[PDB]
């Protein structure tokens, strides 16, 4: 009935979970795109409503911004990725309960990959909007380099950015083994 | 070459005739319409064109079009109205505008994102939105906010639309389009 698809759409959910996780901890980001649109369809379903099923989504949520963040006007976007990443990462230490002190890393990683990236795609415009806006060494270098200069620092890695922000994120997540994993390794 | 420039001039002249119809639309409250000529526009966006202000208001108008509409959206962290906020200092910015010309429409936003959350059932993220972007009123609706909205919150949206459409079009130019133009050249 309606209890026991319930049931099985958390079980399922918390599956993908896990499997996305992996895929971008292996760096395999177009599985772990096709595992979120499952995730993403799955949601409009009934679900166990109060579970914790809300951390999971906020964490997916922040991945989904970091894995796009490196990429015409969008009249239905007016952030960068990244941008709205650091939204989401205020709703995690908010859900996720966690003090300022062990985000604070965090946030400030984001906002520097958030100037850097659009530099390194030469959008100085943005990156500006970004620089002023957020965020102080570093933040004159980022400046002086915005007169369009690549070859100064601008050569940071996108992929230890994104492989960081995943190990900040499953700091916080419990570390079980979701149900079918379970069932599917007992069936052989 | 050539080619490729007259596709550009004539883009221009379709993106501008629908702007001026998709305010047509909103004006008369035909959101329906707005929203399809809305698709046509970011359709052409991703065309060549040889305005970035005309992007702006399209934007600020998406979000607030769809303020009232109703899972988990792992696309959007942010209320269509919390974006409004952002798109509106982009606005401010972008369209130089004093502090005092943006003062109050800034306000209406605001207050319109707080109580459409609780016009919803969303309370908690009516409390989020008022105790980050907001003295009395501040207070009535944090006394509001506790599943009942009969105290004020009940205003009208149709109302907030329409001023926000009247104040984003006090900065915008008069000038009917080329093809609009045209188009009444031909019946004569
Ligand atoms: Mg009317």
């Amino acid at each position: 009935e309606a209890r026991l698809e319930e049931a099985v759409n958390r079980w399922v959910l918390k599956f993908y979970f896990h499997e996305a996780l992996r895929a971008f901890r292996g760096s395999r980001y177009g599985d772990f795109r096709q595992i979120r649109d499952i995730m993403q369809a799955l949601l409009v379903r009934p679900l166990g409503k109060e579970h914790t099923v809300s951390r999971l989504l906020r964490v997916m949520q922040c991945l989904s911004r970091i894995e796009e963040g490196e990429n015409s006007f969008d009249m239905e976007a007016e952030l960068t990725p990244l941008e709205s990443a650091i939204n989401v990462l205020e709703m995690i230490k908010t859900e996720f309960t966690l003090t300022e002190a062990v985000v604070e890393s965090s946030r400030k990683l984001v906002k520097e990959a958030a100037v850097i990236i659009c530099i390194k795609n030469k959008e100085f415009e943005k990156a500006s909007k970004i620089l002023k806006k957020h965020m102080r060494n570093d933040l004159l270098n980022i400046i002086r380099e915005k007169n369009l200069a690549h070859p100064v620092i601008q050569n940071f890695s996108y992929e230890t950015f994104q492989q960081k922000m995943l190990r900040f994120l499953e700091s916080h997540l419990d570390d079980a083994e979701p149900y079918l994993l379970t069932m599917a390794k007992k069936a052989l």
